[PDB]
């Protein structure tokens, strides 16, 4: 019955025993576990949102799909990252059947789980995604920016260091042809300029305006770093 979502309720109330009972009942009647409420959430979405790793494991092992989309096109993985929940992300990645979970999934905004994680600057979720195969250079359709460029624009030295550590292309360019270094240089983000240059950033790379990171240097201190 419409407005009847007993499994959704059991999840939000954190009642694992009830969830188990209901999962058994659903399976006996051929009912899908990926049933939507009026917010377009499945019970699995709710398990991640509530931060219940044990429930996530039960549901996924029982056949709930990690790829079912919510209202904003978020997969379970996307939701674990926006909720800064490494344990739920771990539960999902460990429980999913081989070949059923794709970390390159794009939400309606166009972002991967990695983009979302970097934006929260949660080091734990970023690390785990990267260890499990997430494409570190993936570019979302909206901005054409890699996670590294996102990190530089957010002025997060931690994320910049973490991504470079994991093999990120330091010379990736946006639609306009600007790189991470153009951004750091133009804004005078000294610690970032130092980190990018030592990691191999190309200071001669031209954008669509024909500008190089050297030409947009905000101050003499930046120029000094760029030139060594």
């Amino acid at each position: 019955e419409d407005g009847d979502t007993p499994l959704h309720i059991a999840v939000v109330q954190g009642n694992l025993p009830a969830v188990h009972r209901l999962v058994n009942l659903f399976q006996q009647g051929g009912r899908e576990l990926d049933i939507y409420n009026n917010l377009r959430q499945t019970p699995l979405h709710l398990a991640v949102i509530t931060t219940l790793p044990s429930v996530v494991r039960l549901l996924v092992t029982a056949g709930a799909s990690p790829m079912a989309l919510d209202r904003h096109g978020q997969t379970a993985a996307h939701l674990a990252c926006e909720h800064r929940s490494p344990t739920c992300l771990r539960a999902l990645l460990d429980s999913a059947a081989p070949g059923t979970l794709d970390l390159e999934a794009r939400n309606y905004d166009g972002l991967t789980a990695l983009h979302v994680a970097v934006n929260t600057e949660c080091q734990e979720t970023v690390q785990l995604l990267l260890e499990r195969g997430a494409d570190i250079d993936a570019v979302d359709i909206k901005s054409g920016r890699s996670p590294l460029i996102h990190a530089v624009e957010n002025n997060s030295l931690s994320m910049v260091q973490l991504l470079l550590q994991h093999g990120a292309n330091v010379n990736a360019q946006m639609y306009s042809g600007s790189s991470a270094l153009h951004s750091a240089s133009g804004r005078g983000l000294l610690p970032l300029v130092r980190t990018l240059v030592r990691s191999g950033a190309d200071s001669s790379l031209k954008n669509c305006h024909n500008d190089t990171p050297l030409m947009v240097a905000r101050s003499r201190r930046v120029i000094d770093i760029l030139r060594g």
